[PDB]
């Protein structure tokens, strides 16, 4: 429950999260619970001096901060806050990184009374004796009102070597009962992440991410079919600033094991790689939030909550902008915000 100095990594990210919780309009009790949860999940990384180099050159963020924030915008509602964390970041190698990440997940499982049996079922696939990169375990915490967060664990299909990416992904989906989910995935250049929901479900819910090195708006609309192809194509042109093709990720969520069809689609566009500085990245994110009837004012307050620097002084604060489509749900736009605990990428 102790605060940390702003010269320490834990002190910087807990200050950012506490201010982001006010933008999300969480009360003081939930804010206090979640800032301590993020500090605890970092382990010894919380006390590390920011003058030192980052312990792990993690791909979680460009400056290798083991924390990334995101805000999900529903029309007419204040955004929902989430935080992505790498619990094993302050470790020597990937094997130690993975063990520490699994320990933090089990602490969350014991605290909020949910099972890790589905995670234990995939342990040989994603945590071998000598794992390959680029990561071992990330945890996404959905900071819901009430103090009980939604937990997602991110796993690396390349953990047993890049040649076994599809083999590992196909085997994990088979063990989780999603024997036909892989057939619904679009053509991809990589399977970078497998997200697994932890909590209160009698059946496993999974999200499969696909990397597209040269994705077009035409292909993005084609992959979006679950209903709104035009919204996906317009979102592509607005965020990409259209070069014809852009690097982007698609996410495919499966919540049942019956049909083999996905229930969710997400177009995940790295706007930071397209614009010159964060002034333009924020502008494109603001135009999307505004035209979709969302709370673009909260975006600016969230950006100021993370850092006081001028947006034109760098690029990468607005890391990603995502369009989330879910059956029986209104569309949602998610803006991913970098911590920039170590560096601001130059324009």
């Amino acid at each position: 429950g102790s605060h940390l100095e702003p010269t320490q990594l834990g002190g910087l990210v807990t200050d950012q999260l506490a201010r982001l919780c006010d933008v999300a309009r969480l009360d003081r009790t939930d804010t206090e619970t979640y800032v301590q949860t993020l500090a605890t999940s970092l382990g010894t990384a919380a006390e590390r001096s920011l003058a030192l180099p980052p312990t792990t050159a993690t791909l979680l963020s460009d400056d290798h901060t083991p924390v990334e924030y995101s805000l999900a915008f529903l029309p007419g509602a204040t955004p929902a806050l989430r935080v992505l964390v790498e619990p094993g970041w302050d470790s020597g190698d990937l094997a130690e990184n993975g063990r520490a990440g699994l320990r933090a997940i089990r602490a969350m499982a014991d605290r909020w009374n949910f099972s890790t049996d589905q995670l234990d079922l995939l342990e040989d696939l994603f945590f071998p004796v000598a794992p390959a990169g680029p990561f071992a375990l990330w945890c996404a915490l959905e900071l819901r009102p009430g103090g009980v967060p939604g937990v997602k664990v991110y796993l690396n299909p390349a953990a047993r070597g890049r040649d076994r990416r599809a083999e590992t992904l196909r085997e994990a989906l088979d063990r989780l009962g999603h024997r036909q989910a892989f057939a619904a995935l679009p053509p991809a250049d990589d399977y970078p992440f497998l997200a697994l929901d932890l909590g209160e479900w009698a059946a496993p819910r999974v999200k499969v991410y696909c990397t597209h090195e040269s994705l077009s708006a035409q292909e993005a609309g084609e992959y979006s079919r679950l209903d709104g192809r035009d919204q996906t194509t317009d979102f592509f042109h607005a965020v990409a600033g259209t070069p014809s093709t852009r690097r982007a990720l698609t996410c495919h969520s499966f919540t049942d094991t019956v049909t083999g069809r996905p229930s969710g689609f997400t177009l995940h566009m790295p706007v930071r790689s397209y614009v010159e500085h964060d002034g333009r990245a924020r502008d494109r994110a603001a135009d999307v939030l505004r035209r979709y009837g969302m709370d673009n004012d909260a975006l600016d307050r969230a950006l100021a909550a993370v850092t006081p620097r001028p947006l034109d002084d760098g690029v990468g604060l607005v890391a990603y902008v995502a369009l989330v489509h879910q059956l029986g749900r209104d569309p949602r736009v998610t803006v991913y915000v970098s911590s920039e605990a170590y560096a601001v990428q130059p324009p």
